[PDB]
């Protein structure tokens, strides 16, 4: 089938994007960075590392409900066409497309992500192993381009992986709300999200014994020393992995061995790091089976399947428009 992207990113939206998000959030209290970064080419395949992880419980179980439920699924939204919020890589993404192929309704598949290189092979990789299917893929973001989403047929957005969970209530309200606003009547959302566990468990998930989580998060100061060209001793900053009760969700931070001065270059900004400092670089939000289902509604989605693995680790959701 024929393979098209559109892009809607122009050439350095990433740089500019970047260039706001270091300016801004190493000039605040405490300081932050927005966990978009972390997804250079090492980190990348660090990621791709930490999934295989024991501890990194959330992959394999989205997956083992994937594997169980995938058939419910296309029987249930009865879609024609696959949008997936995410590069469109995983393995995952063959279990859903499987399952409507097998249904025999697979028509088009839609990945929307910020990537265009990765896009591009997404949808030569898909259009190799699915003929007679249609791959619209989309270079663009959550906050500008939903409705750049191509229309016409039933479709299933899927958005799993609790990437979710990387949005603050605030933020990802708004974005829940957004995406059902492109929805048609009819279409479904499949949602996963990691759920509230015991802490200690949160934690080690958070910051493998081998220090793979560590690397990654640490990988966010290379990258900024790389395109900004900051000074950061990569070496002097530790990975801590937290877990906030009162907000249920956990926190990657990086603290400062000793005070730190370190100038962006590209920016003519310089920040202090008092010795101990923490900065927050990621938030990975836990919730509960109800909470998911109360913030579909609060969007105007309403929840029609919800799914856990074996052990209640991990749940995905389907609601529909
Ligand atoms: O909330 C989480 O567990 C993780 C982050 C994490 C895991 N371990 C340490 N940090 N975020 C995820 S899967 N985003 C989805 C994504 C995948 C690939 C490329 C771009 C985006």
């Amino acid at each position: 089938g024929p393979v098209s992207v559109a892009n809607h990113l122009g050439e350095d939206a990433g740089h500019l994007a970047l260039r706001r998000d270091v300016y801004s959030g190493l000039q605040k209290t405490p300081k932050s960075l927005p966990p978009k970064w972390f997804y250079d080419t090492v980190g990348s395949e660090l990621f791709d590392q930490i999934t295989r992880l024991p501890e990194y419980y959330p992959t394999r179980a989205e997956a083992e409900i994937l594997r169980a439920r995938s058939a419910e699924v296309a029987s249930a939204c009865r879609a024609d066409t696959l949008v997936e919020l995410g590069s469109g890589t995983s393995e995952k993404t063959r279990m859903l497309l499987d399952a409507l192929r097998h249904r025999g309704s697979l028509r088009r598949f839609v990945p929307f992500d910020v990537d265009a290189s990765v896009l591009s092979a997404t949808a030569t990789a898909i259009q190799r192993e699915y003929s007679g299917v249609e791959i619209n893929a989309v270079c663009g973001d959550f906050e500008e381009h939903l409705t750049e989403i191509p229309r016409g047929g039933r479709r299933l957005f899927v958005f799993l992986g609790s990437t979710i969970g990387n949005l603050t209530p605030g933020p990802r309200a708004q974005f829940l709300t957004a995406l059902a606003g492109v929805m048609r009547p009819g279409d479904s959302l499949l949602l996963g999200t990691d759920l509230v566990k015991d802490a200690a468990r949160l934690v080690r998930a958070y910051d493998d014994p081998g220090g793979v989580t560590a690397q990654f998060n640490r990988n966010v100061l290379a990258v900024i020393n790389r395109e900004l060209e900051a000074d950061f001793d990569v070496d002097a900053f530790q990975h801590v992995a937290r877990w906030n009760s009162a907000e249920e969700r956990i926190e990657m931070w990086l603290r400062a061995d000793g005070r730190q001065r370190v100038r962006v270059g590209a920016l003519d900004l310089t920040v202090d790091f008092d010795a101990g400092e923490e900065m927050l670089t990621e938030v990975s939000c836990k919730f509960r089976p109800q909470a998911v289902g109360a913030e579909l509604a609060a969007a105007g989605l309403h929840r029609i399947r919800w799914w856990t693995d074996e052990a209640g680790d991990f749940g995905l959701s389907l609601a529909a428009k």
